[PDB]
């Protein structure tokens, strides 16, 4: 159906994209002739892809249906590294709202997983009230809060564990309080309530994430998720 019209913005995105990554590729290449960069004139591109990826606000349906196709996601992920922060924020945040459902149409193609990189290097510039918001919104709070497609999904649970674990990065260096233990006491929560067997495989389990939870939960629960998520 619409696919059909989505897959032209793709398109359309598609080539502002290789444009943007053909520059970058002979300019990283040839660092030497000690030349400034002329971005001037490439900067309208950038905005324009975030423009097709949204289009101003806008309903999630622009985003989203992109986001259900194969070649839109493996898009989006590689056209993250040239968005400013709040762009990529946006993107984030959008993505994660609408997750369930994009588990769902990633059943077959299961390319979501091509995302966590490009949104790793993204959560360290950004501060602690961005990354609860983040989990926030992950976990459906305010609105009716749940999690359990994401912790049955390689990247959801993925996701996850990255945002807890910056978030410690963050907590550590010390509404948000309440924000912030709500997220962490729903995380705990859900975690323990899930199935051992039900909880997808993790790209890459953070090493901080034993002595995060070790703030809002028992040494005997704590251990429990140990042994749960291959912790260390």
């Amino acid at each position: 159906d619409k696919r059909r019209k989505t897959l032209v913005i793709i398109e359309k995105t598609y080539s502002l994209l290789l444009d943007v990554e053909d520059y970058e590729r002979r300019y990283l290449l040839s660092l030497e002739e000690e030349r400034p960069a002329l971005m001037d004139d490439r900067k309208h591109k950038i905005c324009s892809m975030y423009d097709n990826l949204r289009g101003k606000r806008p309903s999630d349906d622009h985003f989203v249906q992109i986001m259900c196709i194969r070649k839109g996601k493996r898009m989006v992920a590689r056209i993250l590294p040239f968005l400013s922060t709040e762009q990529a924020a946006d993107i984030l945040m959008t993505t994660a709202r609408n997750l369930p459902f994009l588990i769902k149409k990633d059943a077959q193609d299961e390319v979501l997983p091509c995302l966590l990189s490009p949104f790793s290097l993204l959560l360290y510039h950004l501060p602690s009230v961005s990354i609860t918001s983040l989990l926030r919104q992950l976990m459906n709070l305010p609105g009716s809060p749940h999690l359990t497609a994401v912790l049955q999904n390689k990247f959801g649970l993925s996701l996850l564990l990255i945002l807890l674990s910056r978030g410690e990065d963050l907590q550590s260096s010390d509404t948000q309080n309440n924000q912030w233990t709500e997220v962490m006491f729903m995380a705990t929560r859900e975690l323990l309530r899930i199935p051992q067997a039900a909880l997808a495989k993790p790209i890459s389990i953070p090493t901080n994430l034993v002595s995060l939870f070790s703030r809002y939960v028992d040494r005997q629960k704590l251990n429990l998720l140990e042994t749960k998520l291959q912790l260390v």
